[PDB]
């Protein structure tokens, strides 16, 4: 069936870089637009909990043909979305990471229903 599996989350120092992956099963990533979302840690405790789990912040997206990408303002220039069609995987490159980027990151596709993966956490902290 349709499945999305995020990986690559880690603890990173401020200013650091990371690449997240979203491995898709059940459909081809080069036939669907794919998006990254996050649920951020808004109370600076290093956890995503409670009302933080009721949020839906769009981070980045790329079109099915691969020729149109978009980013939320707060990450423009710092993050880059790409994909590897052979690995059926979408990536999110992060640079110049900030504490405000601490969040669980989720990839998303619409295959006749709206689907999100189980998420991977990035923590930006000292
Ligand atoms: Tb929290």
């Amino acid at each position: 069936q349709v499945q999305l599996v995020e990986s690559g989350g880690a603890l990173v120092q401020p200013g650091g870089s990371l690449r997240l992956s979203c491995a898709a099963s059940g459909f081809p990533v080069n036939r669907y637009s794919m998006r990254w979302y996050r649920q951020a840690d808004t109370n600076n405790d290093g956890w995503i909990e409670g009302d933080e789990l009721k949020e839906r912040e769009w981070v980045a997206g790329m079109s099915s043909a691969g020729d149109r990408s978009s980013y939320e303002d707060s990450v423009k220039g710092r993050f880059t979305i790409s994909r590897d069609d052979a690995r059926n995987t979408v990536y999110l490159q992060m640079n110049s990471l900030k504490p405000e980027d601490t969040a669980v990151y989720y990839c998303n596709v619409n295959v006749g229903f709206e689907y999100w993966g189980q998420g991977t956490q990035v923590t930006v902290s000292s």
